[PDB]
């Protein structure tokens, strides 16, 4: 984990996989982003889209096109082109300790 | 966090909550069981059962009786009695690092 | 595979995993049910309910109880006991050849 | 199947059909690819695209134009012209025997 | 088709199957409901729910339970128990003739 | 309808519309083509490209030019000119009766 | 349009219908919300969900269950229960004048 | 907004931009054309084409040439010379009241 790496809190159900599926990062979890580790296809990541919303998706590649895919199928998959910048690789995820009291 | 504390890999959907509610411990996650800590009502814990098979659940109390309750509505509740014995309180949970490649 | 093993065509969506998750046996696939192989937990199988109902689920164990689980979340889980006899272990599955012209 | 046919393992969601539609080739399945058999419109194939990257899709024809179409609605469709080259016809598909342990 | 049969205009995406799966009854189509024909598992129907409101879905049976299942994945399946009653079997569908003006 | 009208089973997803759009003619349905009725813009029809294979689209006029339009946005629009010959207007569509058990 | 009625700017693509569908409200358009007009199934409303955040969607109901549905089939259809509160009916939508030079 | 200006109902996808890009005038919208105003390059206008057939497009200037550019990349570009005359400027667009209920 580089010095640059920072923590973020999963906010949304976009990355919450269907029951029985894995991995899954339910809204509430923490994810460690590390701007210094490249993001390869199949890796999870944070990416800044148009305007300023960062997103947490699985970066995939199909037919030469790169998409940011959600673990929740009920959500949209999106092309990652011009206004799509990968900020860093998600290298870890754990529930915050409060979660256990 | 005690020294008798150990890691276990969640294997099942019993602790997988309906999308939206939290927390949620999906099959494949890592939980840290600490025997040297008590399981107060509402805490998450491991419990050795008859044939000595662990069970991941939430300890709840209802009239001098103690129950092991799954976060997955589909999974039935279970009364903790003769062969039932808490093995420790779950204090942490994270995805194995292999998860992030 | 015993000389008693037999093929069956999956008919239904009880074993159809959510896009992204495996395995999955969509309606249309074939499955080899071997009556002579024991069904350990975590194994896919063909069980009979009542006496004439053929069911295709994943046999599991939660909190000391055995359940026939569907790979399709929307479908209810079911406890396997008295009127629930395992018919055989699913040991292979493939699409029927016609599937390809 | 020709002696030049090999097995590939599906990696992705592009060929995963929505519940109800068939066939479907979810990530993790094995597909037999025969480079000696030709791919007629409607067949399932592997094709080499731009940077020579392989892609598993359905070859279709519409309005006298050829397309590589995914079984999964979320994925885009691609015109199979110049930099599109067919590697082989998909002729079999099954889960690896590990699937049933 | 009995003398009691009547047509209903499909209102809603409940029975719209995803692209590539058939059949599909998109919002706008016509369905001939016949109250005098029994609805076997597999058939499409109109059932009246506890609310006392009408619903259009596919009736299925799994592990002994009966459900009214939609063709659109985004919609929930529902057990057809007490407050669930079959109004009639859906036996034909077509676009109104205005569709082609 | 004229005596020149015949039935055609829609084959392909060119005329399948996005969920929540109408009309829509999913692969599987039956469209009634009547060669004797003029195909006005906004009408559905069967056309011939290169004087051979049929294309089932929606004739339209934009900026003085004519195009055969697919109800599926993924499919490209195609200019109807020289090698483009309209075979007849689509006047009715329905699911074959087998569809309903 | 009551006094309470206020204007919001559509932000996002949850209500951008697929090319060739209607209505549709691309990110950028304005929408008049009137808290004083009820919202019947089929209406376009503004709801406030859990996180104290607002959503613009079409209220619908299926099998006696209310859902907030998006015009974009990509996005998810969410059940509107406990934490879901309908704030107002959307009764108008127009682009801002700046739009047109 | 002049006395000569009038409302028109957009009919077509010619002016339906790709999701994300704005503006976008989906088939079904109302656009207000003001004959009295001039259509500077970049503005949206109406145009009489030959035998009196309207066209909704954007007025661009490429190579000292005045074309009619569509917002839908799928639709061909058209030059506005002889048999092409502007009919006014699009100064406002909005959805018909009937759209909301």
């Amino acid at each position: 984990a580089s010095d640059s790496a920072f923590w973020l809190e999963v906010e949304g159900n976009s990355m919450t996989a269907p029951t029985g599926s894995k991995p899954s990062f339910p809204d509430g979890m923490l994810i460690l982003v590390d701007p210094e580790q490249a993001v390869e296809p199949g890796d999870f990541c944070i990416a800044r889209l148009g305007g300023d919303e960062f997103t947490f998706k699985k970066l995939i590649r199909d037919s030469g096109q790169v998409f940011l895919q959600p673990l929740n199928p009920q959500y949209p998959m999106i092309p990652c082109n011009e206004s799509c910048s990968v900020v860093g690789k998600v290298i870890a995820s754990q529930w915050p300790e409060e979660t256990f009291g």
